[PDB]
C-alpha cells in the first residue's frame, strides 16, 4: 500500500474527508494532511512561500511515496512552475491541485481533483512537478490558469498533457522532461524584484526607464506573437540600458499558445522560446537565488532546465 | 452585385478573386505600409478616418492587417464607430502572401465574399473560417492558422461547405447616421498582477501622469492584499486615474480592491479595455462618467450581469 | 433555458432505470453522502426500477416503461431524473422527447462512465448536479446532463466510449454549462404545446440500419426487405451520398413502392444531409441515428399513412433537427 | 522524418476523382495557379483517372486500381499524393495501409470539402500542402491530409460532413500539424518492412456492418447468415456491449461456428472495446474504426490465411491501426 502525503497550503478547496468513505475505501493509497499555518488564500503568496512548500517538501521526501499539494488555483501555475526549478532529481511525484468550489461549497470539485491526485500519485507515478485538474495531469512548468470560472480552469498550451483520466488513466506518449537521478537536491531561493512588461499600441520608454530606477534584477516583455515591439528608438535603447546595467531582459510572447522567434536581441533582449510567464518568472527567482554572473543567467533562461521550454 | 473597399495597412499579408460569384473591390494601399507591431493608437484613427471617407460608396469594408496587433484595430474601430450600418471585417494573415502555403488569398476571399453575402453592421475579424465580435478577440496561437480567438464570446459566422450565422446574441447596436469618434493621446499602464509585484510599479505610473492603470488580476479578479499595494491604487484613484480590474485568464468574468476605487472591467479583454479606454477618455466626459461607462456594455464587447 | 425561483424547497422524482451507476445499495450511497442532504438541494424520492437494467439490453418497450413511469408521478413532483446506463442514454432521452408531448417540467437523464460503488465515479456528480438543474434551471425538455453539460436529449450521441466526456451533440451547442456559476446559453427554443402531459405510446416496430460502405450491393437493401422491416435508415456518406448504380437505385424504391419509410442521414458525427428523392428516399436532415431510430418508432405506432409519416420525418417535432 | 530539402523531389499525383476536379480541367487550373510552380515546390506529374469517381461509388477494385497505380509508378517518384473524394477517403486510405508491404515513400490521401472550380475551394491548400509535405516530410505510411493536419490513414474518419475540418483521427493524434512552421508530433511508429513493395491483393468479400441499437433481433444476424457474409463488423455500445438476448447469442455463436469471422467494434467516435460475446467466438477489434475494420478484413480474407489466423490477426496491430493493450 503506497502512502501519499499531502501539503493543505490553503485554497478555495477548504473554505470532512472523515464523513465522506470514497477517500478510505481500500483501493485508495494511505494518505497524511499536514494544514499549513496560517492557512492561504494563493492571491497572497510571495515567492518566500514557494520556499517554504519545497522545504516542506523535502521534509518529508524520505517517508512517503509521492505528495499531494493543495492549493488555490489563482497562483497555482507558479507555485508549480517554481518547484520545478527548485526540485532537481526528483524521484517521486509532486502533484499539484485544488478545486475552483471549495469543498464546503455544493458541486465543489475538490474531493474528485483530491482522490485523482491521491490515486495518480500512488498507481501512475511521474516524477515531475505536475498539476493534476479535472481528469488531466499537467507538466507544471508547462500551466496557466486559462478559465477563471471553468471547472477546466488549468491549460498547457505548448505541450499535451503527461496522463488522462477516464474509466481507465492513460499515460500520453508526451516527450519526457530532461531528468537528472541522483540524490534530491532542494535549491532555496532569496526575493528579487523582478518586473512584467506588457507590449501594447502607445506603449512609452518611460515604463522600461521606470524599473531600471534603483529596484529591478530583471525584466519580462510580454511581445506581440513570435515576439515583436513597437521599434521606437528611445524603448530599445532603454532596453539596451537595462541589459548594460546587468538586467536581464527576456522575450516572451504574450499569446496564449506560441514560440519566441526574433533588433530586441541587439538591445541584450534574450528570448524565451515558448515559456509561460508562470515558467519564466519563477526560473529567474531560481536563478538570480543562485552564485551565478548575469551572462551565466542570460544563457540559463534560453534553455531547457526542467521540460518548460521546447529547444 | 456589391462593391466592397479594401483598406490594405499592412502586414504579413502583403511582405478566382476576379471571377463572377465574387463582389467588386478596390484595394487602398496605405503609405507607409506598417507592421502592426509598430501601430500606434494615432493609426486607429487613421483607418476610421479612412472608414469614414469611403462609407457611403461601399457595401463593406475590409481591413487587410498584420496579425500582431490586428484584434487592438478590431477593438478599437468597434468603439470609434458608432450606428455602423455596413460591415467592417479585419483580416490578414500568419504567412506573407508571397510566401508558400499562405493564409492571405483564402482570408481576403471570405472577407470579401462574408462581407458582400452575409453583412453584420459590427466590426468583425475575419480568420481561419470564422468570423468573430472585433472587441472580443486576441491573437491567442502566435504560430497557428487558427491565430485569433473569442474566449468569452462564440463566433458569428462559420464557413464550410456553406456559411452559417451562429446565435450569438447581437450587440448593441444605434440605427441613424454613422457617428465617426476621432481619439487623441491617452497615457495608459498595465500592471501585469503575480507572486512579488510591488507598491513601486503603482507608484511609478502614479508619478508620470498615466489617465488610466489596467490590472491583469487572478482568477475573478484577485490581488495579494499587500496595504502599500491598495494605498498607491487609492492614491491614482484619488488623482483622477481610471483603474479598471481584467482577469489575465484567457476566458471568464472578474466579480478591497473596490473599496481602492478599482473599476471591475467583467469579461473584457485587455483589447477591448485599452481601446474603450482611449476612446472615453477622449470624448469630455467626468472621471465618474468614464468609471461607469467602463463597466456598461457599449458595444457588445462585455457581458452584462 | 429559465432560471428558476429557489424561493421554496423542490421534489424531483428519480427512475432508478439501471446503469453503471448503480452497480458494484444505490439509495443506501446517498444516504451515506452529506452534498445530497444540504439545505440547497431539492428533497428526492428514487424509484429503482425491478429488474434493473443495463442500459445495453433495453428494447423500445423500456422507452414506454419510463414514459409511462413520468406520466404517473407527473402531477406530484416538480421534475424528473433518469438514472441510466450510458450505452442508450442518448437512445432513451431522444425517444422520451417525442413520447411526452406538453411537457411542462423537466426530464433529465444522466449516469456514470464509473459505478458510484467503485473509485473515482462520476455518478455523485452528475446526479447531484441533475437534481440540482432540475430543480433551478426547469428547462421543459428532455434532457441529458454529463460532464458538467445539459445537452438537447435528441441532439445526443455517447461519442467517447472511454471518456468522463462520455456524450456530445454534435449539431447543437449544450443548453446549460456548469462552472463555478451555472451558465444558459441562448440556444434556440424546441416546439411547445399546453396543457397536461399526454403520451405518445410506442408498440414495436421493425426499423433497419443500413451502413453505406464501399463494396455494398443491392442484395443488402433486397436482404432488409426480406421479412422483417416497416423503416430503413441509410447511415450514408458525407451530405447524404450513396452508390447511385441502378440496382442499388431500383432496390429502394421498391421498397417505398411496398411502403417502407427509407430515411437519409449522415454516418459523419456532425453535418446536415443535403436520385435518391427520385427513389422514394426522405432527407433526414442533422439528425443524428438516435433521433431517426426513435422519431420512427413514435410516428409508426400512430395510425399515420406512409406520405404523413415520410413528410414529418424532415419536419423539426421536438428541436432534433434543424429546418433549412 | 524531417526529409532533406537539397534535390527537386518528383511526386506522382493520381487523380482518382472526387469534388477538387468537378477532363483536363484540375490539370489546367494546377497550370493557372503561381503557388504550384515555385522553386520550392517539388514537381509532380498528374495521372487523370478515366472514368473520373465520385468516392460514393468506390468499390474495393478500386482500392486494387489505385494500388497496382502506386506499384506500377513506385521506383519512378519519390511520393504519392492520392487525390480522392471525400465521401470515402478514410476507407481508401485504410485499405492502402494494409495492401501495401515495405512502404519506403510517402502516400498521401487528400482532396476538397469544395470543388477547385467553386469559389472558396480548400482543395488548392490541401494539394498544395500534400506534395509539399510528401517532398519535405516524407513519412513512409498511407497518409490523408486535410486542414492542416496529417492523418495516420488507417485512424480518419469523415467526422464533419460541412466543414473544411472534414476528418478526424479520434484515436491517435496527427503525424504533423502545418502552421507558421510545419510541426512533426511525438506519434509512435507504425510497424515496418524491408526491401521491395509488394501489393497483397484485396478482393470483393462479404462483410456486414450491424448497427446494434434497442428492438434489433435475432434475425438480423439469421439474415446476414443468407449469403452475403464472410465476416460481420458489429458497431456495439460503448466498451463493446451488445444485448444479452440468447438467441442473438446463438446467431452468433452459429456464425463462428460456420467460420464467419465476427469482429467487435464501438460505435462510439472514439474509445476501445473491452470484452458474453468473447464466448461466441466474437473478436475483439480494441479502437479501430469500421474504415480500418472493413478494409483490414478485405486484405486478411484475400491472402493466404485460415479462419483462426484471420481472426488472432484481427486483434494484432498491423500497420498502427490498433492501440495494443
Ligand atoms: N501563462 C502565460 O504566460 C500565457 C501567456 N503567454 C501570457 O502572456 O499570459
Ligand atoms: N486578450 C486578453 O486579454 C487575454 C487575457 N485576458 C490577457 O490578459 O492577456
Ligand atoms: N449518433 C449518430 O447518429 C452519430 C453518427 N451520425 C452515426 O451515424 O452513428
Ligand atoms: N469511423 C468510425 O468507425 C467511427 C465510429 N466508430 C462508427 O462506428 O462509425
Ligand atoms: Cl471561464
Ligand atoms: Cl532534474
Ligand atoms: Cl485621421
Ligand atoms: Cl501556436
Ligand atoms: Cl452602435
Ligand atoms: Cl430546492
Ligand atoms: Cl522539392
Ligand atoms: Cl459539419
Ligand atoms: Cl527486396
Ligand atoms: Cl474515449
Amino acid at each position: 500500500k503506497k502512502s501519499i502525503y499531502v501539503a493543505y497550503t490553503g485554497g478555495t478547496i477548504g473554505m470532512q474527508l472523515a464523513l465522506m468513505p470514497e477517500f478510505h475505501r481500500p483501493e485508495m493509497p494511505d494518505f497524511t494532511i499536514h494544514e499549513y499555518t496560517p492557512l492561504m488564500d494563493s492571491s497572497d503568496m510571495t515567492p518566500e512561500d514557494w520556499q517554504h512548500i519545497a522545504e516542506d517538501i523535502k521534509a518529508h521526501y524520505d517517508d512517503y511515496d509521492g505528495f499531494v499539494i493543495l492549493h488555490g488555483t489563482d497562483t497555482m501555475a507558479y507555485t508549480a512552475s517554481a518547484l520545478s526549478f527548485m526540485l532537481e532529481n526528483l524521484g517521486k511525484p509532486v502533484i499539484v491541485t485544488g478545486s475552483q468550489i471549495p469543498l464546503a461549497e455544493l458541486r465543489s470539485d475538490g474531493q474528485i481533483n483530491l482522490l485523482n491526485a491521491l490515486y495518480v500519485a500512488a498507481n501512475y507515478p511521474i516524477n515531475e512537478v505536475t498539476l493534476f485538474f479535472n481528469n488531466r495531469l499537467y507538466r507544471g512548468n508547462r500551466t496557466t490558469k486559462a478559465h477563471a470560472d471553468g471547472f477546466d480552469a488549468f491549460a498547457s498550451p505548448n505541450l499535451p498533457p503527461l496522463l488522462e483520466a477516464g474509466i481507465h488513466i492513460r499515460r500520453l506518449n508526451t516527450p519526457p522532461a530532461p531528468h537528472g537521478e541522483g540524490e534530491l537536491i532542494v535549491h532555496p531561493i532569496t526575493p528579487q524584484p523582478i518586473g512584467v512588461v506588457t507590449i501594447y499600441p502607445g506603449i512609452s520608454a518611460d515604463v522600461v526607464r521606470n524599473f531600471l530606477r534603483q529596484p529591478v534584477k530583471a525584466l519580462i516583455l510580454r511581445s506581440y506573437g513570435v515576439g515583436n515591439a513597437p521599434q521606437n528608438k528611445a524603448f530599445l535603447q532603454e532596453l539596451q540600458e537595462a541589459s548594460d546595467r546587468g538586467i536581464v531582459v527576456v522575450n516572451l510572447t504574450q499569446c496564449m499558445s506560441g514560440k519566441v522567434n526574433m533588433a530586441l536581441a541587439h538591445a541584450g533582449v534574450i528570448g524565451g522560446a515558448d515559456m509561460t510567464v508562470e515558467a519564466t518568472l519563477t526560473k529567474l527567482h531560481y536563478l538570480l537565488s543562485q552564485e551565478l554572473d548575469t551572462e551565466t543567467i542570460r544563457k540559463a533562461m534560453s534553455q531547457n532546465l526542467r521540460g518548460e521550454l521546447t529547444p
